[PDB]
């Protein structure tokens, strides 16, 4: 920015120094002054117990307080059921959050930037961290720039900078002062900190040392540090608590029979202390109505869906929000390294033959002039595959030796076989490079460069035999193929053997002339094999994608037409197109255009503000400093796992082994930890309104109050906790794809729930009432005990179905689920345990042998869930 439009001398004018050298005189003081090269002291568990951190939402732990006032001057009285069913709750829910795993790799991020620098006239690597403004520094290909500057020293020099601004091919630098450029960075000729170098020969005037520079200012976007929820942030609960408030109040007329409140005589002239049973009755009624538990199940089942996205090399950080990706309807991506391989590979090779479109593997099967591109193809390289495949080189070298793996021939036999006869490197301003090789003991020529520059040096060409291209039909093919090409965005590639006659000498500058071509090969940088099935999956289940880039618009429409993105009957959006308009016809052309080609990272900002801003929750995926401003603005931000440690901090989610797949994973998971939020509150719901309806119909007709306040602690306890927290493991449901992405306009009172848990509700009603009333044969033991235990099973055995809203509970359903087996066998044998303990025996004294009566009230509580059990039909039904 405006340091290009100066000269290499004129920028450090403003900025002392000499270009060189810069002893300490102002390095030891002005560096001080102008702070430090870092920007790393910004923006970076304690776990005492961690159970007083979920010791915070609305609890019963007061509630509980004044069970002990009522309870006490009864050794066996006291009821500690009630505190201690809570504490574990929040046990299993801790250990839970601890997943045995923490979110690690917080100690695998390091950025230790090292530079190699001059100061006092000394060769040394000093850190990064102590760069000066004016600085001298030398670059290789061994490390990367650390703070932007202005070259001066510049020959075969080329940089990474798309990790920065998004081009997946090199920018090319030299010393230039051209001032009418834009400024983004394709072509300012300027390094930019933290780019990776390519290769060559770098010397440059270090010019910002501060957050001013372009990755500093990045995160001057970043600096705004938004907040905010998450989109189940709503709460229900706080109607619930109206609505339990509210039964209490009715509670207290509840036992209108009491003197106070009969306005009646006959009875005794005090109140007679039943206010106290009629309390310990209402918070009782209370604690089992609410739903204490479902804060805990947030907790269980959003860290299982963390855990299985750990095994996916998935690892994710900030717990609370798995299920934003499972409710996500457009997804925002980022071509440069986020789909590509940020590694060029060459994809197609052309001669002007060409008669192969797949070079073919072994060479017995190859074609003529196949090996002699291959030999150029192998030799001209300055790149090398070592034990462990490093790469070290030019990128397009690589490609070269990837095209060599293809055919399982590797560029090293070669390479030793003919190893080298003396060459002149490439130098930018002459685009070419030569190497000197032997074929069949004859020395040979072998050059590589430009397209359009062989073309106008391609003299000869051989594919059968060493002819002139005449100019036309063959050099008009060269033409054509290098525009389509071009059109496919490709960086073709020319090569060239030329006739070297007997002995050689050193190859002069001027040895390129009669140069016969051999053949074109194009090469571009691939999307990633994930992301064909990942946009299959995507499209069908109705998750909207968008591209946005900062690359050309060439290579944006190449890519998503490979991708099945691109309409391919318009032309791709450039972000200067957004400016031309007002933000409410952007939202207008938003949904029908999904490339977005050159654009800054602002321009991020306003889309993703617009997806956002139209009522669609929004996801971010990309790598590299442009993209976290809107990784943030996006309420789920997703980095990929090889970008700047800027873009893995910034978002929430990180692919360690930068797989493509796990993106629908994690929708999948998402999905079904919403369905089993959604259905393990559904459960405790259902059943404890089947309790309200038993005494709001005993308080109709005035019969016996058909519960007990030791045992509404004990349903409570067996029918609150366990069988909700094993529902939320409920197994993959049947295409958890192939649904639209959740409406965020409604809650979980959507018609899937209430609509089954009214029903659910009325069925346990019907149930208990019969047992209360087939149980008035004798009102005390009999009466009261009797429908305890219908609810108690039929709460239990209800969950059969409740594990599945679409599997049968026998049709489709098995033992599938083992915790779910667990707690209905748990609270099974622990019920069991209780009715015939020999100890206490809440039920008549004549217990577990006068259960000839026991067998109809077990009836009876199944006959709801067979009755329960049509519902399902019912679904699975025309009467819908
Ligand atoms: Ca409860
Ligand atoms: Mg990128």
């Amino acid at each position: 920015a405006e340091i290009y439009r100066k000269s290499a001398a004129e920028t450090f004018t403003q900025l002392e120094a000499t270009e060189k050298g810069l002893t300490t005189s102002e390095v030891t003081k002005r560096q001080e002054k102008y702070g430090f090269n870092e920007l790393k002291n910004k923006k970076k568990d304690p776990l005492w117990k961690l159970f007083l951190e979920t010791f915070k939402d609305p609890m019963v732990i007061v509630l509980v307080i004044a069970a002990l006032v009522q309870l006490v001057l009864g050794e066996v009285v006291e009821s500690l059921i009630i505190f201690l069913v809570l504490i574990v709750n929040s046990i299993i829910s801790v250990v839970q959050t601890r997943k045995a795993e923490s979110s690690l790799d917080a100690l695998r991020e390091m950025s230790a930037p090292v530079a190699k620098v001059i100061r006092d006239g000394s060769k040394q690597s000093i850190h990064a961290r102590e760069l000066v403004p004016g600085d001298v520094v030398i670059l290789d290909a061994g490390d990367f720039v650390p703070a932007d500057g202005r070259l001066f020293e510049s020959g075969s020099l080329k940089i990474d900078e798309g990790m920065l601004t998004g081009e997946s091919e090199a920018v090319e630098k030299y010393i230039d002062t051209i001032p009418d450029e834009v400024g983004l960075g394709d072509r300012v000729n300027m390094v930019f900190s933290g780019s990776l170098v390519v290769y060559g020969r770098g010397m440059f005037v270090v010019t910002g040392t501060a957050s001013e520079t372009e990755i500093g200012k990045i995160a001057g976007l970043l600096e705004t540090a938004e907040a905010k929820q998450t989109p189940l942030q709503r709460k229900l609960e706080s109607f619930s608590k109206k609505l339990g408030l509210g039964i209490l109040a009715l509670c207290v007329l509840i036992f209108a029979v009491e003197a106070g409140r009969v306005l009646l005589g006959d009875n005794s002239a005090d109140m007679a202390t039943a206010i106290l049973n009629a309390f310990m009755f209402a918070v009782a009624v209370a604690v089992a109505a609410i739903p204490e538990a479902l804060s805990s199940i947030v907790t269980i089942v959003l860290a299982v869906g963390t855990n299985k996205m750990a095994k996916q090399h998935a690892i994710i950080r900030k717990l609370p929000a798995v299920e934003t990706l499972g409710s996500t309807s457009v997804i925002c991506t980022d071509k440069t390294g986020t789909l590509t391989q940020n590694k060029m590979t060459v994809v197609d090779y052309y001669l002007p033959d060409g008669t192969k479109e797949n070079f073919p593997e072994s060479p017995e099967n190859w074609s003529e002039g196949e090996r002699r591109l291959i030999h150029i193809a192998v030799l001209c390289n300055d790149s090398n595959i070592n034990s462990e495949g490093k790469e070290l080189g030019d990128p397009t070298e690589v490609a070269l030796i990837a095209f060599s793996n293809k055919n399982n021939q590797d560029y090293n036999e070669i390479r030793e076989k003919f190893i080298r006869e003396g060459e002149i490197p490439f130098d930018s301003d002459r685009k070419l490079m030569s190497t000197l090789h032997t074929f069949n003991e004859n020395k040979a020529m072998l050059t590589k460069g430009g397209p359009d520059v062989m073309f106008a040096r391609c003299s000869y060409v051989f594919l059968d035999g060493e002819e002139k291209p005449m100019t036309e039909e063959i050099l008009a093919k060269l033409k054509e193929t290098n525009e389509e090409f071009s059109n496919q965005a490709l960086r073709v590639l020319a090569y060239g053997y030329k006739r070297m006659p007997a002995d050689t000498t050193e190859l002069k500058l001027e040895d390129e002339q009669d140069i016969v071509l051999v053949g074109l090969t194009a090469m571009i940088d691939p999307p990633r094999e994930a992301v064909y099935a990942s946009i299959e999956e995507s499209k069908k289940a109705g998750i909207r994608t968008v591209m946005i880039t900062g690359d050309h618009k060439t290579t944006a429409q190449a890519i998503g037409r490979d991708i099945g993105l691109m309409d391919a009957d318009d032309i791709a959006l450039t972000g200067q197109e957004l400016d031309a308009m007002p933000e409410e016809e952007l939202d207008k052309k938003l949904e029908h255009i999904a490339v977005y080609a050159r654009v800054s990272p602002e321009n991020k900002i306003r889309i993703v503000k617009a997806w956002q801003k139209k009522g669609k929750i929004t996801a971010m995926t990309g790598d590299g400093v442009n993209d976290a401003p809107a990784l943030k603005q996006a309420d789920i931000g997703v980095a990929m796992g090889s970008g700047t440690d800027v873009a893995k901090d910034s978002a929430a989610m990180i692919l360690t082994d930068d797989n493509f797949v796990s993106i629908v994973d994690a929708v999948g998971v998402g999905r079904t930890v919403f369905d089993n939020i959604k259905k393990s509150i559904a459960y405790l719901f259902a059943g404890n309104l089947g309790a309200i309806i038993a005494i709001l119909f005993a308080l109709v007709l005035d019969w016996i109050n058909p519960f007990t306040a030791l045992q509404l602690l004990f349903i409570n306890l067996v029918n609150d906790s366990l069988p909700a927290i094993a529902l939320g493991m409920e197994k993959a449901e049947p295409d958890v794809m192939k649904r639209k992405p959740r409406d965020i306009n409604e809650g979980i009172f959507a018609g899937g729930t209430m609509r089954a848990v009214i029903s659910r509700g009325v069925l346990i009603g019907i149930a208990v009432i019969i047992s209360q009333y087939i149980g008035m044969q004798i009102s005390p033991e009999m009466s009261v005990a009797m429908a305890f235990t219908t609810l108690i099973l039929a709460r239990t055995l209800q969950t059969f179905a409740a594990r599945s809203n679409v599997q049968t509970a026998f049709g489709a359903g098995f033992f599938s689920n083992k915790y779910v087996i667990g707690a209905v066998l748990l609270c099974f044998v622990l019920y069991g345990i209780t009715v015939l303990p020999g100890a206490r025996e809440i039920f008549s004294i004549p217990a577990s042998f006068g259960l000839h009566e026991w067998s109809i009230a077990a009836g009876l509580a199944l006959a709801a869930v067979v009755m329960m059990e049509i519902i399902k039909v019912v679904q699975n039904k025309f009467f819908k």
